[PDB]
RNA sequence: CUCUCU
């Protein structure tokens, strides 16, 4: 199906194409100004991440920004959209309390 | 490098 793309979406946005070696203190620089951001995450194997927000209009603003700006990866654009899904969270394995 | 799957 088509659902890959938003229409009326939530909190979190999803990048590709990411640096080499690029980390969470960066990701999170170029989202704290919008809002506050509540999270993000990295598909680090595959260069992708998603980026989680703590309010709605903040998120929408960070996208839309992001569809402005683009920041520029090192001599490239940057690729966004906003998630598959909603709300982002991040705790351990069932492994680690056992 | 389009989604937390290999």
């Amino acid at each position: 199906g088509d659902s890959r793309s938003a229409g009326v979406p939530s909190r979190v946005i999803h990048i590709r194409k990411l640096p080499i070696d690029v980390t969470e203190g960066e990701v999170i620089s170029l989202g704290l100004p919008f809002g506050k951001v509540t999270n993000l995450l990295m598909l680090k194997g595959k260069n992708q991440a998603f980026i989680e927000m703590n309010t709605e209009e903040a998120a929408n603003t960070m996208v839309n920004y992001y569809t402005s700006v683009t920041p520029v990866l090192r001599g490239q654009p940057i690729y966004i959209q906003f998630s598959n899904h909603k709300e982002l969270k991040t705790d351990s394995s069932p492994n680690q309390a056992r």
